[PDB]
């Protein structure tokens, strides 16, 4: 299920990633959201400044940590424009976040960076591989050529 | 593959294991050494003010993000008394470091853990499934009971 509200949430990482992109970082965000659907925390990839683990979903299990109670975790959803990396998707099931709705998956930017000979040092597992507990609905196949285009800006 | 100077370094993971256990933590100790046989930095885990992301494979990767240049951090070597959980070897792998050698497997503790009915909400990959690249040695069958004695006073019923 990607709701029209997902979709909508979606539609924020995705101008988060293109923040990111436009600020010299790589292109991904993410936002977190209460059950209530108050956005609760938004970020994007910090990783310029040489520290790469400075991924947004990385953000927001730290946060979700220092300012949810563990209930209000499990009811909260992560939206993000590419789906987690094996860092997140691990962070995120530990702090123990509930529902997680990603644009992209990490197969469909790892075709594409292999296209591009880009690839990374870390393996594109999907979610439940590392997190198996987690829900987990993506992608938006609406969303594919959008984040493809500022994928291609910064690794093409 | 583990050397004498690799298991002297194993050994001081599993007493910063056994410090995180004293304090009511979880026994997991990791420690960063330089290509000189420095140690760098030292940690251990620290999830009892109720971050569950507070590994200290994690902290040494972001230590070495912070101080080593990338061709410094591809000769550190890092020790663990416990091999990476996925968040960790992939946090490993994207800041470039090297060498992994570790005490006991993830797989290891997980059957143990299935033993207590304690099961982790995160997989226990093999390093290598999630930082291909990585070289990684272990474990280190020297220390297999002590770190199952250190698991079962954390995890046992
Ligand atoms: O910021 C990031 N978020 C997920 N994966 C990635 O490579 N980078
Ligand atoms: O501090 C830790 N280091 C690795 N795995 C784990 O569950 N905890
Ligand atoms: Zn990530
Ligand atoms: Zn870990």
């Amino acid at each position: 299920a990607i709701s029209d509200a997902d979709l909508k949430y979606l539609r924020r990482c995705v101008d988060l990633a293109r923040e990111a992109l436009d600020d010299g970082d790589e292109p991904f965000g993410s936002v977190l959201v209460d059950h209530t659907g108050t956005t609760l925390f938004e970020d994007r990839n910090r990783v310029k400044d040489g520290d790469a683990t400075a991924h947004p979903e990385f953000a927001i299990a730290r946060w979700a940590a220092r300012h949810l109670t563990p209930d209000r975790r499990a009811r909260a959803t992560v939206y993000t424009s590419g789906e987690h990396c094996p860092m997140c998707a691990a962070a995120h099931a530990w702090v123990g976040l509930g529902r997680i709705v990603y644009a992209t998956s990490s197969a469909q930017l790892g075709g594409w960076l292999t296209e591009w000979g880009a690839q990374a040092p870390v393996a594109t597992l999907p979610i439940n591989t590392v997190a198996p507990g987690v829900v987990v609905d993506g992608p938006a196949e609406e969303l594919a050529e959008t984040m493809h285009n500022l994928y291609r800006a910064k690794f093409g």
